C-alpha cells in the first residue's frame, strides 16, 4: 500500500506519498505541471517495495495547496527550499534524490541545502547556466508552454502528451490542469534571470555521485549537450540513454529505468564509504 499524508509547511500544505519499503530513502521530485502520482511505477513496484520512496507534490501542484507566497515558492531554488523543509519534517537527512525535469533542476539546487544527500539522479534535465538554455533544450511549441500561465484544454493535452509520453492516460490531464499556472510563469522567468545558483557550476563542483539518465527520443533535452556537461562525480562515468523512451523513461520504460535507479541507490547507500 502507498501511505498518503499531508504536511503543514511554511510553503503551504504539501501532499506526500510514501511506499512501505524498509530500505534507504529515495526522494522523487516531479516535473513542471506534474505531481508525485506520476511515479506510480516506482512507488508501487520493485523500487518502492524495497526502498522508502517519497514522492511529494510541489506547491501549486497535485494535491498540495497553492503556495502561500508564489514569489517565494515558485522557482527552482524556492522548490528546493520546500523539499528541504519536507525532508527535515520527515526526519530524513540522507536521501538519495531523483529529479525529473524541473525536479532535476530542483535537485541541483538542493545540493547546497541538503548536504548529506547520498546521490542525485537527473532525468529530463540539462544542467545549464541561464545563457545556455538554447543549447540544453530543443526548440518547439510545447517548450513555450513551460512558462505559460494559462493553459487551454488543448494546451493541457499537448503538454501532457509531450512531457509524460507513452502511454497517455486521461488522469494525466487532471494533474496538468490543476497546476497553478502562476508557478509556470514565475519559475520560468526566474530561471532565465539566474535568480538561483548557476547549475553548470554546481554540478561541475559537486562531489556527490550524480547520475544522468534520459530517454533517447525525448522532445526536450539536447542529449549531445548533456553528454558534454562536466560533473564532479558522474555516476558510471557517462550519461545514460534508454532507447524507445522519451522524456519520462520511468513510466515509458519502467524496467530499464528501474535497473539504473536501483543500481544507483545500491551504489549510493550500500557500498562501504571511504572519502
Ligand atoms: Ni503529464
Amino acid at each position: 500500500t502507498i501511505n498518503y499524508h499531508e504536511l503543514e509547511t511554511s510553503h503551504g500544505r504539501i501532499a506526500v506519498r510514501e511506499s512501505e519499503g524498509e530500505g534507504a530513502p529515495l526522494l522523487m521530485i516531479h516535473g513542471n505541471s506534474s505531481s508525485g502520482a506520476i511515479f506510480a511505477p516506482q512507488l508501487e513496484g520493485e523500487i518502492g517495495k524495497k526502498w522508502r520512496v517519497i514522492a511529494p507534490d510541489l506547491p501549486g501542484h497535485g494535491k498540495s495547496t497553492d503556495a502561500i507566497d508564489p514569489d517565494r515558492s515558485y522557482s527552482m531554488e524556492g522548490y528546493a527550499d520546500a523539499m528541504t523543509e519536507v525532508m527535515q519534517q520527515l526526519g530524513i537527512a540522507d536521501a538519495v534524490v531523483f529529479g525529473w525535469s524541473l525536479g532535476g533542476h530542483i535537485g541541483i539546487e538542493m545540493i547546497a541545502r541538503y548536504p548529506e544527500m547520498r546521490g542525485l539522479m537527473i532525468t529530463g534535465t540539462p544542467p545549464v547556466a541561464r545563457e545556455e538554455v538554447g543549447q540544453g533544450f530543443k526548440s518547439g511549441p510545447d517548450m513555450a508552454l513551460a512558462g505559460q500561465e494559462i493553459f487551454s484544454e488543448r494546451d493541457v493535452e499537448s503538454y501532457a502528451r509531450s512531457t509524460c509520453g507513452e502511454p497517455f492516460e486521461a488522469s494525466l490531464l487532471d494533474i496538468v490542469a490543476r497546476t497553478d499556472g502562476r508557478a509556470r510563469r514565475i519559475m520560468f522567468e526566474k530561471f532565465g534571470s539566474g535568480t538561483g545558483g548557476n547549475q553548470r557550476d554546481i554540478v561541475a563542483e559537486a562531489q556527490l555521485p550524480i547520475a544522468v539518465v534520459n530517454g533517447r527520443d525525448g522532445p526536450f533535452v539536447e542529449l549531445d549537450f548533456v553528454s558534454k556537461v562536466k560533473f564532479g562525480n558522474l555516476w558510471e562515468g557517462k550519461t545514460h540513454v534508454i532507447d524507445n523512451a522519451g522524456h519520462a523513461p520511468f513510466r515509458e520504460a519502467p524496467a530499464e529505468f528501474d535497473a539504473y535507479l536501483a543500481r544507483f541507490i545500491r551504489d549510493c547507500t550500500q557500498l562501504e564509504h571511504h572519502h
